[PDB]
């Protein structure tokens, strides 16, 4: 049977330069192995390449001495195509249900074949970030993995997950006897890492304004660029990535990390025998490009403005979540319940429709949480656990904060998160 | 004899840059021969001993350098540096002095030279101190109006490092009082900090802070290597000019020269002291701007400490405070603004340099009524809100009194933020 790869950047924006260039360079792994483009489905959205900020245009890398990694990249999914239902469709290998200028590939596999997921950017508890809103939900995600369980078109599947809070999506939701194991860079309330940034051990070129790549990808990534893949196993790799790291969790069916690499990615000659947070990257992106602009220019009035917007959305979500926790349980007791990490092998919240109607009562009178307001969606999982319904967050939440602020993430233009 | 009077107007570990220049600056007049009794330093000792300072006891002004602070004199540290304290040293009153000072003060009679150095940051026509209210222009040239009028100098040369130091003089300062000043910054134009944590000449990476200022520095370096009798303070100022080299890359920043300028034909060994150097004067220094190295500092505090610890969370907690009041502050300023004018041409009212030659307020007393007004409602301009004192300039040269400012101020900014910042305890600047 043929080798399938799903590969998924959850995030836009030349500050999350990063996420795309991790799965550039997955795609140059799985085309050296062997793996064909037909069955190879790229989801990216196309703003890294040639953007204005990029100084190498048509080139990404994710090592400070790489080279490229962009080019012959297939676009099978790009711009705001990148939505739940595309990728849960092309998980399905449901063609009628696309919407947009999208290819077409879908993960048309029978019971024979072996599939490779893998998708970075971003996350938060129990949601993986997109780049055009709504994100994806756990609760949906793992009902599509059931479907696709029922309907019998896959042997094995390996699952990587590059996202805060990551372990958060499976746990207490994806089934042990379905052949789907996963490999998450951070467990349910761990946030994950960022390497090669402008200052740190291994800096990237000093053209370059971004961080170049996350920590748990590109320590994957790496070990399957230089090994033989018929002598490496997946626990192997686990323990490779582990060792880079200073949680790498792993759910689903542990029994098929007993597999090589060699089932899902492929070995070329090589015969070789076996950071941040990502939150804080995206403050060193906006203060780089602010402290490395000409005083008095343009560029340093926009920069300037940028960074403003981003600190004040950030302390305005902080603030408003914060009060609407001593709104709903008090001043001492308010800040535990927000700030809980819920038993191991239980899932984030019971109540997923719940779940949802609270983060968007949220948004109608907050606004929106964008891609930092992540970090608060266990603290609307835990008032959902808490019992709280639509009729007592949106009290709480018109009462600290009235105003929305005039922030461009803060703006609800095709948003509800 | 030969006096000196150095003054660092700030405090905290952010402005380790003014103390180590008036520590550098001690050092200079020590080798060249000033006695230790006609020196008056006012620095707010806070940085020597910062639990921030890596290398405790030393202070350095210069990348490659070594410890400065050593054998500095403490004549006015910590509250003791306010303007009245200054200005009784100034005049030689040390029955006007109070606090734990040492009571030294500038006792000189008319064959005497002085040579006095102030640098911290600084606003339209106001430079900062660390303990507030500040040094008013107004206030400063009549106590130098005074002093002229005691005739106990011969001459005096005023060095000043600070934002818009020309305010300071211009149209205010007598040409004829014996009185030389050589400014780092015209009236509207910033002063500019070297020697930061990610530059040309980075200081040791345990740093974490800009060590020192870029006109500062340039006259420290040249009186640090250069036979004193054989160079002027004309040739100085040119030395200085060249080493600034923001000039031609942003605007303005022109280091410039007011009061007797005829004095600048005399050399430095009268003011200065050379020692063993016998070098007779012949013939990049990457940099920032003032407001701006405070930030450097901040985000360098907060993007070096550990993940998910102690400092982490509070340098992150100062470094959303510190953004948070510079954003109330310039939102206010710019609201109050469309209110008295317009939302159109209330811009160009608020940001106006007025014609080289004119002072920046006519009306003091109504200049320090609006700040005061202003803050009442607003919260404190602290040392980032120097940069809309010229505003306030201007809104008393356009004729605005108290009753329609507390009207304007109270309307755009009805809450003073809770910031550490916007407190008034001792306050009102």
């Amino acid at each position: 049977g043929t080798r399938w790869a799903v590969l998924v950047a959850g995030s836009k924006g030349y500050v999350n330069y990063r996420h795309q260039a991790d799965v550039c360079h997955a795609y140059q792994i799985l085309k050296k192995g062997g793996l064909k483009d037909e069955n190879i489905i790229v989801f990216m959205y196309d703003d890294i390449a040639y953007n204005e900020s990029n100084p190498h245009p048509g080139v990404i890398i994710n090592h400070p001495y790489g080279s490229d990694v962009y080019k012959g990249v297939p676009k099978d999914y790009v711009g705001e195509d990148i939505n739940p239902p595309n990728f849960y469709a092309v998980l399905l290998a449901n063609k009628s249900a696309l919407t947009g200028t999208g290819s077409g590939k879908v993960l048309d596999s029978g019971p024979n074949d072996h599939v490779f997921i893998y998708y970075t950017n971003h996350g938060g508890a129990g949601v993986l970030g997109m780049p055009s809103k709504p994100y994806i939900a756990a609760s949906d995600l793992n009902d599509v993995l059931k479907k696709k369980h029922a309907s019998g078109t896959y042997k094995s599947i390996v699952f990587y997950v590059e996202s805060c809070e990551s372990g958060s999506m499976f746990d207490g939701l994806l089934p042990e006897d379905h052949n789907i194991y996963v490999m998450g860079a951070s467990d349910t309330g761990e946030s994950s890492w960022v390497t090669y940034c402008p200052l740190q051990h291994p800096s990237p070129p000093p053209e370059y304004d971004v961080c170049v790549g996350d920590l748990f990808s590109v320590a994957w990534l790496e070990d399957c660029d230089v090994h033989n893949l018929q002598t490496e196993t997946f626990q192997q790799q686990y323990e490779v990535v582990k060792n880079k790291t200073i949680h790498v969790v792993q759910y689903g069916d542990v029994g098929l990390s007993k597999q090589t690499l060699f089932v899902y990615m492929g070995t070329d000659p090589a015969n070789d025998n076996n950071a941040v947070s990502q939150r804080d990257a995206d403050l060193i992106h906006y203060w780089e490009k602010y402290r490395r602009a000409p005083e008095g220019s343009s560029r340093k009035a926009e920069a300037k403005k940028q960074l403003r917007e981003v600190m004040a959305h950030r302390m305005h979500i902080d603030n408003s979540v914060k009060h609407i926790g001593k709104l709903l349980f008090g001043i001492e007791k308010g800040h535990k319940m927000l700030n809980n990490v819920r038993p191991a092998g239980l899932p984030v919240v019971d109540d997923w429709d719940c779940f949802k109607t609270l983060i968007r009562t949220f948004e109608t009178h907050c606004g929106s949480l964008s891609e930092y307001g992540m970090k608060h969606m266990r603290s609307f999982a835990n008032l959902c656990n808490a019992g709280i319904r639509k009729e007592q967050m949106a009290e709480a939440s018109a009462q600290a904060c009235v105003s929305i602020p005039d922030n461009p993430w803060s703006s609800l233009h095709a948003g509800f998160s």
